């Protein structure tokens, strides 16, 4: 009952059924601290460091470590690990090599971005939710550390208006890129090695330069700052690469769609360490020690809650093995302990914005498939957030941009046609009402220029009632007649926003039979290809 | 485009391959793992890059690269004739890890080529 | 039946006829610790690395070493041992030597392998 078999300043009596710190130390938890700011931690009691990181469960647990590292990462089972990746927010092409200007044809134009399209690019609607498991899969998870540029300026004009390049020379490739970090840690001494690269050829991979190499990166924070002029691609000096070169067919692909998408593929960093004093040195410190020891026993869980992203580590169980006593978390507690989650009536909300398997779009990968399909058999809880989390899962979620629970929360820019009283039965409070005719008129200035989009959402009807008519203009027009069921079903209809900032986007669910609408969701998923044809020559 | 692989047991920390690209029974050209393309870690199973990560570009024609390897008609002719090149990695130098009695992992110093032939001996 | 002749933190007479770890110690082995999770480790009670790696038979035995390292390496007959080779997915054959491109007839073929 106070003994320690691992000299992590923890007892194992503590560490088995859950503890907290007091004050500098280990104490029983009872509920009654809940609801009061501490909280309930429980690692493994046969090892230091129950995530592998380089902190003990102790420091962790405490805080005797950087002041850098974020709240979240003081539970002994997320671990404290920095995901560096480069973004690009301007795009630079001449016709020249050295002493780039005064001898070409200059075209520099503007771009934005996003972490998570790779991902969320590969992922097949299929509208079925058949056994409770509504949630989606892609093909390719990759990571954050993809970023993907989106040019802008854009207009109808290609990339050889004004750059003179016909099959035998080579345009010259500059940009101005920003630094980020989603992950827990910070990295010091930063030099990562990015790719950049087309549909599937690598024009050149950067290595960080001597100037280029940022002491410091805080997770959540960028280099430059938030407000300090993006690095120039090379800079063309003695430290400097040869301005990436590109060639007349992937000088086309570029108008034909295709994007350009940066990849860091491995970074090089540091962690700090204290010495009783406050003295914290960083030198020898490497993450590559702990790279590989921390994503073997993890599961990776993305958060894209758009305007930030977020990555994370969580311990895992590996139940084939007797002798791992790291405790076994839910899917839904993992969450919480990685993202820092409140619970505002038993739900997870993040800051303030609602997360749950009915609320968001969730995103997997094959192999967590082939673990998640064939455990909503034998549960009590359809529940996908009742899963027992293993490591090699990998679980996204993206956050819809525009939803409503029609409970406390709206994020659409305008309201519904009606939903005409207080209803209670949504599976979350109340649902929609309204038998007639129900629209919303969404501007589509606030949308994004040529992005595809998917609209979702709970609906039921608990007697047999008629088919809904759903309709929706955005590029298109769509024409569905869905049948509701008795356990509310996600639908999953999409469409595409084109033509920069066309007329305006109408999602009509004309449908009588009293039927029942919960949650229903807006999210953009992929980036939609855009032709640019340079000039029209006369003949 | 090539890509790394570790089919043992342990991970390689700092890796840098010594390659031979080689014909029927001659060496194009014998790569050693440059600045750049020296990858901090490999676990065993694992790759570099990763699965999703853009196989390496052979040389990269920088500073630190080599001379694109150059192959004659004769040569050119027996990879249409059916003979094959087949890559050989004939050293790699790498690093492993131990603890510190507090979580405290040092890589360095740790060389694997001390107990690769006590081990392949025995 | 305690002594310890080459300070593996395992006695003798648990090297030799079998042995396990049980939560952190080394335990003689009865068989109906198999069929449950445990694995009868056997190892060289003259030497504290039976296999020659950098870890000793508690180590391996135990896992006080890298969470990196396999599971089939824990034996203290398995050996922790990176075996590294390069693959080949693509190749690209041109004429030209410097700035490969602009100025030659460039060929690229994508390419499968086997080990
Ligand atoms: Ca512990
Ligand atoms: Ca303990
Ligand atoms: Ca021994
Ligand atoms: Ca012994």
């Amino acid at each position: 009952e106070d003994l320690d078999t691992d000299n992590d300043n923890i007892p194992d009596s503590y560490e088995r059924n859950g503890y907290t710190i007091k004050d500098l130390i280990a104490v029983k938890w009872e509920d009654s601290f809940a609801e009061q700011g501490y909280k309930k931690y429980v690692s493994n009691y046969l090892e230091s460091n129950t995530a592998g990181d380089p902190y003990t469960d102790y420091e962790k647990a405490s805080g005797s470590f950087d002041k850098a590292i974020k709240t979240e990462a003081r539970d002994p089972l997320v671990a404290a690990y920095p995901i560096v990746g480069v973004g690009m927010e301007k795009l630079i092409i001449s016709t020249n090599e050295h002493a780039s200007t005064d001898q070409g044809k200059t075209v520099s134009r503007a771009t934005t971005n996003s972490k998570t399209e790779s991902n969320t690019a590969g992922v097949s609607v299929n509208v079925g939710y058949q056994n409770g498991f509504t949630a989606n899969v892609t093909t390719n998870y990759s990571h954050t550390t993809d970023n993907s540029t989106a040019v802008q300026d854009s207009n109808g004009e290609s990339w050889n208006t004004g750059l003179s390049i016909n099959k035998g020379e080579s345009a010259y490739i500059n940009a101005n890129v920003r630094y980020y970090n989603t992950g827990t840690a910070p990295m010091y001494k930063v030099t990562p090695t990015t790719n950049l690269v087309l549909d599937g050829d690598t024009l050149s991979t950067i290595k960080a330069q001597e100037n280029q190499i940022g002491n410091n990166l805080s997770p959540g924070d960028t280099y430059p700052k938030k407000g300090l002029s993006p690095l120039a691609l090379n800079t063309m000096d003695q430290f400097s690469s040869r301005l990436i070169p590109i060639n007349y067919d992937q000088l086309k692909k570029l108008d034909a769609g295709k994007q350009i998408k940066l990849e860091t593929t491995q970074v090089s960093g540091n962690f700090g360490t204290k010495n009783s004093s406050g003295q914290i040195v960083t030198e020898g410190n490497s993450w590559s020690d702990y790279i590989s020891q921390i994503d073997s026993i993890s599961a990776s869980i993305i958060l894209d809650t758009e305007n930030e992203s977020y990555e994370r580590r969580v311990t895992a169980k590996n139940l084939q093995d007797p002798e791992d006593k790291t405790p076994e978390l839910t899917i839904g507690e993992a969450i919480e302990k990685a993202f820092g989650a409140t619970k505002k009536d038993g739900l997870l909300y993040f800051n303030d914005i609602p997360i749950d398997e009915s609320c968001v779009e969730l995103i997997f990968d094959d192999n967590t498939a082939n673990k998640i399909k064939d455990s909503l058999k034998t549960l009590s809880d359809k529940k996908i957030y009742n899963v027992k989390l293993e490591r090699g899962m990998n679980i996204l979620i993206k956050t819809p941009t525009y939803f409503t629970n029609f409970d406390d929360y709206n994020n659409y820019p305008s309201t519904w046609s009606n939903v005409n009283t207080t209803n209670q039965d949504g599976l979350q409070g109340s649902a929609n009402k309204l038998n007639g005719e129900t629209k919303i008129k969404i501007p589509m200035s606030e949308l994004k220029p040529y992005k595809r989009y998917v609209f979702s959402g709970y609906s039921k009807d608990p007697l047999t009632s008629n088919s809904i008519i759903v309709k929706i203009k955005a590029k298109e027009e769509k024409t569905d007649y869905l049948v509701p069921e008795q356990g509310y079903t996600k639908f999953s209809y999409e469409f595409e926003t084109t033509e920069k900032d066309s007329s305006n986007i109408e999602i009509t669910l004309i449908g009588s039979g009293t039927t029942y609408l919960d949650n229903l969701s807006i999210t953009e998923l992929n980036s939609t290809p855009e032709i640019l044809d340079e000039p029209e020559v006369k003949i």
